[PDB]
């Protein structure tokens, strides 16, 4: 009933700013490790174990009972949602029968030594949803999760490394973990998940420990890990994942094709003809040419690549990544106050089976419903506000969702995005006319994107 | 019978090297302008007029009589091969009926004021083919052509600029041309053809002249041009086109995705995470941010972009472009000596209705059939020799054609490509066995890619 997790969620309900709620929840997650230290020295660099000394820390997030219930009450499929795996005599086996994962089947596999992995707990647990939806706001990147249930004296998976930053939350029982430094330069901060390794591919762990409930274990993409239950106790953990494909290189991948295009359009030097005869000295068949033009060609290509930096539309790409992040995000979890001050909590009056709202005025005080639900993006000379409030808890079930923002409302919209959580009077919005102030505010409110200082209707 | 064009083609037939032939033909094309001056100062920079003072200069390349004949004897289609166009009352009209362009239809369109434009004369004229096949070898880029026949007192086309470098060869009659400097910075060396312009979009011509037969007019992509026949005389010209999408930027377009990919794979700095909160200070809503992290973000982008050069597979991209060029190329036109010394000129012996006859030997002296017909390209794990000798005179009618070169033949193949036109003994080829020397030479010969010093039969 009353755990540190339930206490901190009650606290978050009272923090008016979504930004401040995200920072606090992250702070709680790694408490008493300071986030400042964590992000400066440890993140993307070191494996980290937080010994919590509190078995109740995470209670309410997820339990085996929740798993059983979801298998029974929801349409959980093998493969798509749940895997059954064993690592036995040095080999990973997958024992997923096809179709629905009923309790009977899942618990038999478990008694046969199979670990069970739930791929999308947030689609089924509202507590995991809330937890992820808040944390994503301070990562700037989708926050996903997997739940792992491993029976006693067993190992579910071959050693591997992931392509995401991982925070292992130990929920029930105990598990012996071994985590390894990237084995080689190319596996440091790996771009994609590893193959299954054998114990012969591995050195000595940088960290080897038995996790107990309440503990946390963080480690970067590229760090090989494996885990096993010792005698008697089963293991249940939740792994929070973020930062899949969120590298400088991913940023450059979107920028360069646009940069080249802009250069070629804006600067005639990029549009000049290649030499007529460069094929006599460039290409595989000429890799040992002594021709001094070869060196001049190589050097010109290098210098032109570097000059491309000037034409890189860094801002438009930050925005595209912002739009993708909106699209990937979980829908928000509203505080009581947010619900009550928005379209979501607007009560309807009923008289003899029929309904009987109240319009916004220039005196209505407003601000964005939350700080991480919307993004203004220029595309093709139009302006669009993309938002998360209609996203599903299933990853990319819904297509990207936006509304057009007209040029005469652009400054008002920017003010609203930039001034959260401060209230602004609709009559103060810097639009051309009074009708524009009202129309913009009403559009945003009716769509679930704005709250008012006092509700617009009452019981 | 005997024009400067026929004389120069006869001369080319005696120049053993295809490279030299190409340079000599280009020299002839702009004579007496030196190519060295042309390529250093004029190319891609200036409109240029060569007043030849010789009406016969181009005789034999193409004529109205050739057009008539090709309409009658070949399957020339409207749209695909020939357009009938008029510029009248300030508008471009296309009067192309669908289907085949018979003489009757084309000459009626002509008499109603239509210019006739032949999109692919080299598909039908063996002299235009030869001319283009030789010149492409000194451009490093497909050489195309169009033929324009414009009736008297008429204009076929709206003013426009092209996306290729143009050399207008005046073949018959006279035409008043007006050429314009790029109107604006973005139209200098333009990347794609212009819309149809009106006379109101245009300034004063940088060059305005009446071309006569023999004359040449060159002008770069981006230069607006138009032309018209005055009283009495019709006009026939051939425009030679090259250098479509052959820019540094096109080269960089193909290199950047590979460069990023190699950098992210080979160097951990490209694999580090972006900041969690960069969206608070980057993006269009933040172009005026005071935030000093915006400045540090920009600097890191610049430093990472500058380092990308080290991971660019410049040779691999040169090769891809070389393969596209092989694919785009016209098939070669062999000299007499080339034909006779290759598989093409090998006679078959017939006895009582059956064929009867040499193998190459380690003593046979060889070199590539021509210098511009083949290219070694590394792709995936493998090595392939792409070649032009099976290309059609129609652009991309044939898909790209290659044969695999096994790793232990690579050096020999390179020596052959790099040492043309010097004869090498098959026994001198730097392979690892005698059998490899022979197999590589035989494969190349049988494919039409090699000639021998003496015929084999
Ligand atoms: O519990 C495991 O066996 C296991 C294996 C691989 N990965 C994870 C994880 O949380 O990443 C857990
Ligand atoms: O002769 C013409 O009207 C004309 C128009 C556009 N282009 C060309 C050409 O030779 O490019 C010629
Ligand atoms: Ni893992
Ligand atoms: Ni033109």
């Amino acid at each position: 009933w009353d755990s540190p997790l339930r206490r901190v969620l009650a606290e978050l309900n009272r923090i008016p700013s979504s930004r401040r709620r995200a920072a606090r929840l992250f702070e709680w997650l790694i408490a008493p490790m300071p986030p400042d230290h964590f992000y400066r020295r440890l993140w993307e660099r070191e494996a980290v174990l937080v010994r919590r000394q509190d078995h109740t820390y995470y209670q309410g997030l997820f339990s085996t009972a929740d798993l059983d219930s979801m298998l029974r009450n929801e349409e959980v499929q093998f493969g798509q949602h749940l895997d059954a795996a064993r690592y036995i005599n040095g080999r990973r086996e997958t024992l997923n029968p096809p179709g629905r994962a009923l309790p009977a089947a899942a618990w038999s596999l478990y008694q046969a030594g199979c670990s069970l992995r739930l791929l999308c707990p947030q689609a089924f647990s509202t507590t995991v949803w809330q937890f992820l939806a808040v944390l994503q706001e301070q990562f700037g990147s989708m926050a996903g999760s997997n739940v792992y249930l491993t029976p006693p004296n067993s190992q579910g998976f071959a050693p591997h490394y992931d392509d995401i930053e991982a925070f292992v939350l130990q929920l029930e029982g105990r598990k012996l973990w071994r985590v390894y430094r990237p084995r080689a330069p190319t596996e440091e901060l790996a771009l994609t998940s590893s193959p299954n390794f054998s114990q012969d591919d591995l050195g000595e762990p940088v960290l080897q420990t038995v996790l107990e409930p309440g503990d946390l274990l963080y480690f970067p993409r590229g760090f090989i890990h494996q885990a096993e239950c010792q005698d008697g106790v089963h293991s249940l953990h939740l792994t929070l994942s973020t930062y899949q494909r969120n590298t400088w290189g991913d940023f450059l991948e979107a920028i360069l094709p646009l940069a080249v295009q802009a250069a070629m359009e804006e600067n005639v030097e990029f549009r000049r003809g290649l030499p007529r005869d460069f094929m006599d000295y460039m290409g595989a068949q000429h890799s040992d040419s002594k021709d001094p033009r070869r060196t001049a060609f190589m050097e010109k290509v290098r210098v032109l690549v570097a000059r491309l930096g000037h034409f890189a539309p860094v801002d438009a790409v930050a925005d595209q990544r912002a739009k993708d992040f909106i699209h990937d995000s979980l829908p928000p979890v509203l505080t009581d106050r947010e619900r009550a001050l928005s379209v979501y909590g607007l009560p309807i009056r009923w008289e003899a089976g029929e309904p009987v709202g109240a319009q916004l005025t220039t005196e209505t005080e407003v601000h964005m419903l939350q700080d991480g639900i919307a993004r203004l993006v220029g595309e093709g000379g139009h302006l669009f506000l993309y938002y998360t409030v209609e996203n599903s808890r299933v990853y990319h079930l819904e297509e990207p969702k936006c509304l057009e923002i007209y040029p005469q409302q652009a400054d008002a919209m920017e003010l609203l995005l930039g001034s959260y959580p401060e209230f602004v009077r609709v009559g103060d919005l810097p639009c051309d006319s009074v009708e524009d102030q009202l129309s913009l505010a009403t559009t945003l409110y009716d769509k679930g994107l704005l709250l008012t200082k006092m509700p617009l209707a009452l019981n």
